[PDB]
């Protein structure tokens, strides 16, 4: 009796939803999936601490007894996938950048690990994940080149970001590949951001796509999205993912009030920021192809515990599975 996002945005851009894998065997989880969404992201899954493993002789092997039920889902449902993701600071073991003694890979030994878990990794789900988060969060507008001072930069170097994407290329050559942050529309992040995007293009590195996160709280200026989408999508031929969308009800990350129950205000001002926010995404449905939501109700968020362990409400379906608000006010951005 409710409509559907994805055949509400039909015309404008898939619907996605990121998911722990135990919501498969919950048929009311996968009665609102296969309803809402045509993309689904694994929320821990597919990172690279859930795959890696070390034999007894330290030797490096893959796991994807659980990544793969993703694939098995989606193509039941016809839905698409998006890969995270390959390379990252975090969800990552410290090992993987070492060898049996703990010291640090050369550059040379760890451009070769990368290369192998990027091909396994890319290689296995060749032609099932249409989208790929190649690198997450190398930005850090705090250093003078701009970049993350991670393992990756310590153990390779900055061409580490170039690499990543040659070689997952390679591994599926029509995958989209995307670089994806957060704080994505923060003028100086933006800009560094832009920057990055921009001069990979120019010398031919096969990046496709900018994934803005858009881990967002009820403070946040939807006009600077606004300005941060028409700069990136300046950039000759890059697509835009809407990658970990959501609305935290709190005006920063240690609120000193914290609701047990939402107040109804609350509710309401986040269903009005969530209506200006597809406006904005739909005035920009030429360069966004996908808005993927980081949780699938209000329980199951991120942001329940990542920050202190509290009570939020940052999704368009409430504990019961009920349509909030701004489930509404997303539907009438259309309607
Ligand atoms: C899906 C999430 C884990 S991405 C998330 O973005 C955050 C920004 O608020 C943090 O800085 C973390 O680096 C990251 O875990």
């Amino acid at each position: 009796q409710i409509p559907s996002l994805k055949d509400v945005f039909l015309q404008d851009f898939k619907i996605g939803v990121a998911l722990p894998v135990r919501v498969f065997s919950n048929s009311m989880d996968v009665e609102l999936i296969t309803k809402h969404f045509n993309s689904m992201t694994a929320e821990n899954e597919m990172k690279p601490e859930s795959i890696l493993r070390r034999d007894a002789s330290g030797k490096i092997y893959y796991d994807f007894t659980v990544a793969d039920r993703y694939i098995e889902f989606a193509q039941k449902h016809g839905m698409v996938v998006r890969g995270h993701t390959l390379v990252w600071h975090s969800q990552t073991p410290e090992w993987f950048f070492k060898d049996e003694k703990g010291n640090l890979l050369s550059r040379e030994a760890m451009i070769e690990r990368m290369r192998e878990y990027i091909h396994t990794v890319v290689g296995r789900y060749r032609g099932k994940v249409y989208a790929w988060d190649v690198v997450n969060e190398a930005v850090d507008e705090n250093q003078p080149d701009g970049l993350r001072r991670s393992l990756w930069y310590q153990v390779i170097g900055p061409d580490y970001i170039e690499l990543a994407f040659k070689f997952a290329h390679e591994a599926d050559p029509d995958a989209l590949l995307f670089y994806n942050d957060y704080n994505e529309f923060f003028p100086k992040k933006r800009d560094i951001i832009f920057k990055l995007v921009k001069e990979m293009r120019e010398k031919g590195v096969p990046i496709h796509g900018i994934g803005m996160q858009q881990h967002l709280t009820l403070a946040d200026n939807v006009g600077w999205i606004d300005i941060a989408i028409q700069k990136f999508k300046t950039i000759s031929g890059i697509q835009i993912h809407i990658t970990e969308l959501d609305v935290s009800v709190y005006k920063s990350r240690s609120p000193s009030i914290i609701y047990q129950t939402p107040p109804s205000e609350v509710l309401h001002e986040q269903a009005e920021f969530y209506r200006k926010l597809f406006e904005i995404y739909r005035k920009h449905t030429d360069v966004i192809t996908n808005v993927t939501f980081w949780g699938l109700k209000d329980d199951y968020s991120w942001l329940r515990f990542f920050f202190g362990r509290r009570n939020d409400w940052p999704l368009l379906f409430d504990e019961n599975y009920q349509p909030k608000p701004a489930f509404w006010s997303v539907i009438e951005s259309v309607s």
